């Protein structure tokens, strides 16, 4: 590998169908060029590119995703070789592989086809690592290679003068573990010859050679053949397929790798949703309509948040859902840290397509916006990508479903432009006396403040250094820290007189009060027309 | 200097200094492709470089 030239803090999570990538592993997608390379097709790809494309400036952050399927690979067992596919799904059934042995080279030849990616390859001079020959005066020369009787790894290689062993190389271990050493040291018994292959690098570990005897030599040049040892080099980084040796290798006609399986749908998402526990997400969205999956996601979000790791979800159901379904689903999804989306629509992508967008894909679009916006700012009135809104929701309806905590999209008719811009960051929790639960952005600001508070209280006091730092000092430390957050304007002011601390044994209880940065909900303007004369 | 890019990788890995042909816009020149020594170990740059 000689030197050359060759030519957002809120993480967002996803889980849905995709025709690519191994399931039950959360991937981090560095760039949507790499997303398509992993997630070939399916709703997850549209959900990734919709999220990063949802607005020309409020782009989404670092995405984590997983294919939720019971998929398994396509494979075949033929000749001497088990052939297996790194793609899991029905797409693997399109793979084809076939061998030949070529009398022009006395080598093996391999061919791999994969029409889906318009991908095709041929490998030739497979095996036949390096040449041996004899030039000394004698009438006869040969050689041999032998195995360990147990492992069937190679153990000896020997040059023979006629029938008899001249010198041996310890393939069981040491300086001769790499065939390069033998390619040199055969040319340190210069009556014999060895010479390298012209067809690219090989550097085979000599233990992978195969047992051979008494090939007749002087004029002739003969290879050591070691076909599987060479195939490991030819398949190091190559294509979609991998190989395992059972038995002895032989060619075989072109044949499809079978057993490619997307798999049955999941009966429950819980044991595959658990992988997003410790991965640093904050917004997670399911790409599915079933209410049971939504209840499970609500449960997972609660399980992580109650453990100190805050998380939230945005959810939408099916297609063109009606009011009765939204109320009944809100009542079945009532806990905070969950948002329900009420509207469907159409989105445009660069392929020239107009999708019919389910409600959980509008959540993704909103979730990508929520992650793009810097901490504490509301999703209120930010314009969205929508091409057409699918709706039975008028002015008053938006009041109904806003007051009942369902997020919705509203239509605006400016002087010239008509654009869609989403209403308010209210959550599924209904009781609007408690804005700390109701408004998602208020909850975000709270979650990150309490976490920073909880963290710095570890170093200062929960480090356990002594009991002799009493409760007047803890009160002072919370006043100090509220001062620092007041300096950054994240809390407007705090009544230091109304802070109290109680201590018993090795436990402190503290009461406090904070003034939140007060929001601005409404304006109304009385515009009156009058006339007065111009004169000359 | 017929040795090609894959040959340069084989000579360089084995610790043998090689030379390369390079084409500019119109001019050309020959440059030396690595400061490697004859030493074996790849994780010991004090000796390998």
């Amino acid at each position: 590998t000689r030197p050359h030239a060759s030519i957002s803090e809120k993480v967002f999570c996803l889980i849905g169908q995709a025709e690519g990538g191994e399931p039950n592993t959360v991937y981090e997608l560095r760039n949507y060029s790499q997303a398509k390379r992993l997630f070939r097709s399916g709703e997850l790809l549209d959900a990734i590119e919709l999220a990063w494309g949802s607005n020309p400036n409020y782009t989404a952050g670092r995405i984590l995703a997983m294919r939720i399927e019971d998929a398994k690979p396509a494979s075949a067992e033929i000749g001497g070789l088990k052939i297996t596919s790194k793609i899991y799904g029905n797409v693997a059934n399109n793979i084809q592989v076939g061998l030949e042995k070529n009398t022009l080279s006395d080598s093996l030849r391999l061919r791999v086809i994969f029409q889906d990616d318009r991908f095709n390859e041929v490998y030739d001079n497979i095996g036949n690592i390096f040449t041996i020959k004899y030039k000394g005066e004698e009438a006869n020369a040969t050689f041999s290679v032998e195995h360990d009787e147990e492992t069937q790894k190679a153990s000896r290689l020997v040059l023979k003068v006629g029938d008899q062993e001249v010198k041996s190389y310890d393939l069981t271990g040491g300086a001769y573990d790499y065939t390069n050493a033998i390619i040199t040291d055969i040319n340190q018994l210069p009556d014999f010859e060895a010479k390298l292959s012209p067809f690219g690098d090989k550097n085979l570990e000599s233990s992978k050679l195969d047992k051979i005897e008494n090939a007749n030599i002087k004029d002739k040049a003969v290879y050591v053949k070691a076909v599987f040892g060479d195939l490991e080099k030819q398949t190091a980084y190559n294509g979609i397929v991998s190989f395992e040796q059972l038995k002895t290798i032989e060619p075989f006609e072109l044949t499809k790798l079978k057993g490619g399986t997307n798999g049955e749908p999941p009966a429950t998402w819980a044991d595959k949703l658990d992988k997003f526990a410790h991965e640093g997400g904050y917004y997670i969205v399911p790409l599915s309509s079933k209410q049971s999956v939504h209840a499970e996601v609500a449960s997972f979000v609660k399980e992580r948040s109650d453990a100190g790791e805050p998380m939230r979800a945005i959810v939408g159901g099916g297609f063109n859902e009606s009011k009765e379904q939204l109320f009944g689903r809100q009542a079945s999804l009532s806990n905070p840290r969950v948002s329900l989306v009420a509207n469907s629509g159409t989105f445009v992508m660069d392929d020239g397509r107009k999708n019919h967008v389910p409600a959980y894909m509008v959540a993704v679009a909103l979730g990508g916006l929520a992650s793009g916006l810097e901490i504490g700012e509301s999703i209120t009135f930010k314009p969205l990508r929508v091409s057409s809104l699918d709706q039975i929701y008028e002015s008053i309806d938006l009041d109904e479903l806003n007051e009942n905590g369902i997020i919705s999209i509203e239509f605006v008719r400016n002087r010239t432009n008509t654009f869609f811009r989403i209403v308010d960051d209210v959550t599924t929790f209904n009781d609007k006396s408690d804005p700390v639960k109701a408004e998602m952005a208020v909850g975000e600001a709270n979650d990150f403040l309490v976490s920073e508070l909880k963290v710095q209280l570890e170093d200062q006091f929960i480090g356990t250094r002594t009991i002799n730092t009493s409760a007047s000092i803890i009160k002072d430390f919370i006043q100090s820290y509220l001062g620092r957050k007041k300096r950054d304007n994240e809390i407007q002011d705090f009544p230091a007189e109304d802070v109290q601390v109680i201590v018993e044994g090795n436990e402190a209880r503290i009461s406090m009060t904070v003034y939140p940065i007060r929001s601005f909900k409404k304006i109304s303007v009385s515009l009156v027309y009058k006339q007065q004369t111009l004169q000359a």
